[PDB]
């Protein structure tokens, strides 16, 4: 996260950190034993951590569970990023309380004006790179599809949405890729691509969590 806030010890209950011997990617907690998180982040031998403030101190919050599941859209395409959504198991349930929580599922998709909170441990610079040990914040808005599409000519589906800010400054960036985008307490994004990170005319891209509501219930239902 560019140009963010400290988001605050457990402050996100939601948000988990898909660890493969490293933090590689973010996610979030949408049942005691599923996790949602960007497709492009697929890896075999996943280690889901939930609670988590600072990712190299552990302070009391955590929990460690392995992935037994992991479930990449049937239509990803890797090349466009379309369908940049992925499903993760849980070998066991969490234990959910005040500081891991799940969040629910969008039952309308947001307009183009509303504010949300994104989350990652990401890198916080747009030139260079430095990694924060701690969860990162930004308030963002969703961008109207037209000035997303006129950011990204060509590349923008009807599976995406844009959300921050046309002048840059503030972003998601590397490392924040599969996290969430949560309006009005529900899950709307999942941090996908941009290029670059904060950059001006150059928006964050988000996979569009509400054109998959049913996929989700249905995968979930079944496995
Ligand atoms: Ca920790």
């Amino acid at each position: 996260i560019v140009g963010g806030y400290t988001c605050g010890a457990n402050t996100v209950p939601y948000q988990v950190s898909l660890n493969s011997g490293y933090h590689f990617c973010g996610g979030s907690l949408i049942n005691s034993q599923w996790v949602v998180s960007a497709a492009h982040c697929y890896k075999s031998g996943i280690q889901v951590r939930l609670g988590e403030d600072n990712i190299n101190v552990v302070e009391g919050n955590e929990q460690f569970i392995s992935a037994s599941k992991s479930i990449v859209h049937p239509s990803y395409n890797s090349n466009t990023l379309n369908n940049d959504i992925m499903l993760i198991k849980l070998k066991s349930a969490a234990s959910l309380n005040s500081r891991v929580a799940s969040i629910s599922l969008p039952t309308s998709c947001a307009s183009a004006g509303t504010q949300c909170l994104i989350s990652g441990w990401g890198n916080t610079k747009s030139s260079g790179t430095s990694y924060p040990d701690v969860l990162k914040c930004l308030k963002a808005p969703i961008l109207s599809d037209s000035s997303c599409k006129s950011a990204y000519p060509g590349q923008i589906t009807s599976n995406m949405f844009c959300a921050g800010y046309l002048e840059g400054g503030k972003d998601s960036c590397q490392g924040d890729s599969g996290g969430p985008v949560v309006c009005s307490g529900k899950l709307q994004g999942i941090v996908s691509w941009g290029s670059g990170c904060a950059q001006k005319n150059k928006p964050g891209v988000y996979t569009k969590v509400c054109n998959y509501v049913s996929w989700i219930k249905q995968t979930i239902a079944s496995n």
